């Protein structure tokens, strides 16, 4: 091949999440990933040790379980409070896969991520810490110098041991929001910035020693409250980029149906009383970061490779913005949510579900008139509007949750084609 012409686009990021638990019943393994579709993979998740255990027993979350803090062999370790630990040692580093032999330090999903690099040397891997279920100790870590130091040094340790290229903090969320059982403080706003600065300090030193650049990112909330509760301009100066979670704006937890990731404001949503319709859309979320002073190149737009549904929605408006009986009792792996590949096989203009298009919000939805279910989702067309927005605003690229939900690579192919 002739050496290809360089274009500004050559530089968009495509950051795909891989959830560690996909390797269980979902039967979607790291080795199933096509690395050519992404620039970075965020591995979800590592956790934080506190008093020798980790996890979150909050019963309002989907996985109310704790475990001892362990090493890569699933043996209990004694580490200081605030240490980043493997979230699920067995699947992360213990299970063997094709190519593994007895004579290697680690196996599991993480070694398979490193194999994807060997085969696809342009790929970078990033460990994501936290998320919805494991955000309960961030406030405690960020609250004092000593635990910020422990956490930052442990991020270097983890990256070095497991050959990650970077670390990503998914604190959901500083100050307010997230699961009720999360530790929270007003000072989370300033403390988060200092946590990030300390991590950058340690990554800068480690990179100088190790002969490389280590990356630091966060996943941010898209609401105005998140922006008010964080120092986005200061964060942006420290991190390599921010992955904004421009999705989960509406879902099975509310009675009025609406969109998971509407791109633009639809006046009809406000007329319907959809909570926060004015601001709960992708463009408003991204614009809030730009308005705060986040450079566009440091803003990577989150895109969902799943939808959300409701049961018992009236026929009016084809189910859209209607007061339904509740969240959908059906879902691909958990009630209320639908992976895109499942939608492709079983729902989009199939089995009584008819597709409709909201041309203001620029997203599709399904309504089954016989059974009254409504599903908001994203498809190739709506992803195309989201990439058009990325390009128009000069954003850094796209992030998506998550690889196992896009099994046919339909949405990945769209991102690739557009970015």
């Amino acid at each position: 091949l002739q050496p290809a012409t360089a274009e500004a686009a050559d530089s968009y990021k495509i950051v795909g999440y891989y959830p560690s638990w996909a390797a269980y019943g979902r039967n979607y393994n790291v080795a199933d990933i096509d690395p050519t579709k992404v620039t970075h993979i965020n591995y979800a998740f590592a956790d934080i040790c506190w008093n020798g255990i980790h996890g979150n027993p909050d019963p309002s979350g989907p996985n109310p379980v704790t475990w001892t803090c362990q090493n890569e062999k699933s043996q209990t370790i004694n580490v200081p409070n605030g240490t980043i630990v493997l979230g699920d040692p067995w699947i992360d580093t213990g299970k063997t896969f094709a190519g593994d032999t007895w004579d290697q330090p680690i196996a599991g999903n993480i070694n398979q991520l490193n194999k994807l690099k060997q085969t696809n040397p342009n790929l970078k891997t990033i460990i994501s810490v936290g998320g919805w279920t494991w955000s309960n100790r961030f406030s405690d870590v960020a609250a004092t110098a000593a635990t910020r130091e422990v956490f930052a040094n442990s991020a270097v340790d983890f990256l070095r041991k497991y050959n990650f290229d970077g670390v990503d903090l998914d604190w959901e969320y500083p100050v307010s929001g997230g699961l009720d059982g999360n530790s929270k403080r007003p000072e989370d706003k300033q403390n988060y910035t200092l946590l990030l600065s300390k991590i950058r300090e340690k990554l800068d030193a480690a990179g100088a020693v190790d002969g490389k650049k280590y990356l630091l990112t966060i996943a941010s909330g898209a609401s105005a409250t998140y922006a008010a509760n964080t120092e986005l301009a200061k964060i942006a100066a420290i991190v390599d980029w921010i992955n904004i979670m421009t999705y989960d704006f509406n879902g099975a937890w509310q009675k009025i149906s609406a969109h998971n990731a509407p791109l633009n404001y639809d006046p009809a949503a406000s007329a319907a009383g959809v909570p926060d319709a004015n601001t709960f859309n992708v463009a408003a979320g991204a614009q809030g970061h730009l308005d705060a002073g986040v450079p566009a190149a440091k803003l990577v737009l989150g895109v969902p490779f799943y939808g959300r549904g409701w049961d018992g929605c009236a026929q009016a408006g084809n189910g859209q913005y209607q007061t339904c009986t509740g969240g959908s009792s059906v879902g691909t792996w958990e009630a209320g949510s639908f992976d895109f590949y499942d939608l492709e096989a079983n729902y989009i203009n199939k089995n009584g579900y008819t597709r409709y298009w909201n041309d203001t919000a620029k997203v599709p939805y399904l309504y089954n008139a016989s059974n009254k279910r409504f599903i908001s989702y994203d498809d190739a067309e709506s992803v195309g509007y989201k990439t058009a927005y990325i390009k128009s605003k000069g954003l850094g690229g796209a992030m998506f949750w998550e690889l196992s939900g896009d099994r046919n690579k339909t949405l990945q192919n769209k991102l690739k084609a557009d970015l």
